[PDB]
């Protein structure tokens, strides 16, 4: 049951540094990242997956100053995922997307690919040209990917914590992501909680359905 | 297996208007909405769940003009979820979150409730006062709930389609959201696909791991 997963999953505060993902688990987490939906199948994202001790330490440099209370969550977890959004929607990306969809067998005629390209360009152009918000639109898709990921890892029986408390300017410099066209948004350390994770045994808390839902 | 769900779920293009969700499935989808994580447990959201023919036709008035192609997805689904974000983060909201956490038994230490509220008001004030993007930070949390939702509903064996192609100003005017401090961002019809849902038997397409993942 997925609902039991939803009620049991928690934001891990401390990871066991001796528990690592299997090679099968490492492959499956990467499948989850790749297969999330996105508006127009635009997939405007890049992911850093750090599993080495050198790589996690480099990600862990961004939990500087005020974000030092999240550094140990990055170093003790098995795999650390960095979710990055594209910084602008370019026309090369859109043609990369429609060429992948043709290569995957989604179009039956050249008119069906041209129709799909036109339709995606129009909605990319509403954000790029009309609203001037393509940066915010692509970042919103990366957060939907985070949502998908947290539930999926929970359903695999693993522990994780979504981190917004890190320095994105520090992280983007280290991996040289502005040169590559991307910016870091959320860091998700993945592994197994330890006995020091105080949040594992505390109750879940959410606003009641009376406040947050309207039925019509 | 959750990886099977991720590879099997699709964006439905046509729903079977005779197939409805059971009362148990209706309750489970509201549990999925409420239990999604969000930064600092801010839960900066409101959900409209329309299951009646009158309710769904009111949501379908936003599938206007250029967006007429999404109208039928809203009309024939069993349940239509409107994901709304708060338009500003007020102190009143943060207080009801911390009081709910208090009632749920999260702070065994009355000094920890006060410690946690001011940390939440500190990270909410870095967006509503310092960075001035409180509306984008709260919309970001609503897309994380949408990603959580779409994988969960696929894990329950239901069909859905995330919709961005709707007129949010019509949708907000129709349900008086602007005066309640909420704005609609994503519409998600849930139900069971028709025999004429062409997308159900098309192959899934995504960019390769070689483009989207960097391993470190
Ligand atoms: C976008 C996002 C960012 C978060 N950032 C942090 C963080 O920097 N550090 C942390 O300890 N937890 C962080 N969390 C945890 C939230 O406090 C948490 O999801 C929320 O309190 C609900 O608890 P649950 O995850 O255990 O269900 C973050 C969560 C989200 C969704
Ligand atoms: C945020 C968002 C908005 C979308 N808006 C629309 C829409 O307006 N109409 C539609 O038919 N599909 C829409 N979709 C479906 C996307 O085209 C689809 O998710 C994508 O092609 C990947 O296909 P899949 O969901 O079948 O895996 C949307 C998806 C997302 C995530």
């Amino acid at each position: 049951d997925i609902i039991s997963v939803a009620l049991k999953r928690h934001s891990t505060k401390a990871f066991d540094a001796s528990k690592k993902l299997t090679a099968e688990e490492a492959e499956k987490i990467k499948t989850l990242l790749q297969y999330s939906p996105s508006s127009t199948n635009s997939q405007p994202w890049h992911f850093i997956v750090a599993s080495t001790e050198e790589g996690k330490a480099r990600v862990a440099k961004s939990a500087a100053g005020t974000y030092v209370f999240n550094e140990r969550k990055m170093l003790d977890a098995s795999h650390v995922v960095v979710f990055c959004a594209k910084t602008a929607m370019d026309d090369a990306w859109l043609e990369r997307v429609v060429d992948q969809e043709e290569a995957d067998g989604r179009f039956n005629t050249p008119e069906a690919k041209a129709a799909n390209h036109k339709g995606r360009t129009y909605f990319a152009d509403m954000h790029r040209v009309d609203l001037k918000d393509d940066d915010q639109w692509m970042a919103k898709q990366v957060y939907l990917n985070v949502g998908n990921f947290l539930l999926g890892v929970g359903a695999m029986g693993l522990d994780a914590v979504p981190i917004e408390g890190f320095d994105a300017a520090i992280l983007d410099e280290e991996f040289g992501l502005k040169e590559k066209g991307f910016t870091s948004l959320v860091v998700v350390p993945v592994g197994h909680h330890s006995v020091e994770d105080f949040n594992a045994t505390l109750p879940k808390s959410r606003l009641p359905l009376s406040t947050i839902v309207t039925e019509c």
